[PDB]
């Protein structure tokens, strides 16, 4: 329950050439998590790009959650439900299975502890150090405020 609200995605791990070639351009992603009932959550994201701030939402349904839109499965590998979480994502895009690990943090300044667990679990899936991006902060791209109709 404590997981609602504002998070940052502060590190990534993957082995694609696309990620490998562009990880140096990547910036911290702002997220907001909102629950519907017991099994469903919607994540709202905001990330810079060379085409401008990109804003989008994904809805996941149940520590494995699934989005049919994005053909995306997410597993929570570790979390204190308060400060950080390590998420492993698997997506199917045009026949192709893509994987990425992400580190969520409540603070844009990631704790040593959280980073250490992320790097440990990354290394267990044979991500190298060249395959981990610690994302520079960005202040120009935010999730929107929520308006709740009366």
């Amino acid at each position: 329950s404590e997981v609602a609200g504002k998070w940052y995605i502060v590190a990534l791990a993957s082995n694609t050439d696309f990620f490998l070639a562009e990880k140096g351009k990547m910036k911290m992603v702002m997220a907001r998590i909102s629950f519907l009932g017991e099994d469903e959550l919607e994540v709202s994201y905001a990330a810079p790009s060379p085409k401008g701030c990109r804003k989008w939402e994904t809805t996941f349904k149940k520590e494995v959650y699934y989005s049919e839109e994005a053909e995306k499965t997410v597993e929570v590998l570790d979390t204190d439900y308060k400060s950080y979480a390590v998420i492993f994502a698997t997506r199917v895009k045009d026949g192709r299975t893509l994987h990425m690990m992400r580190l969520y943090s409540r603070s844009r300044e990631v704790s040593p502890t959280a980073m250490a667990i992320f790097r440990k679990l990354a290394r267990e899936r044979n991500y190298t150090d060249e395959m981990v991006a610690v994302l520079p902060s960005q202040a120009a791209c935010s999730v929107d405020e929520v308006l709740v109709p009366r």
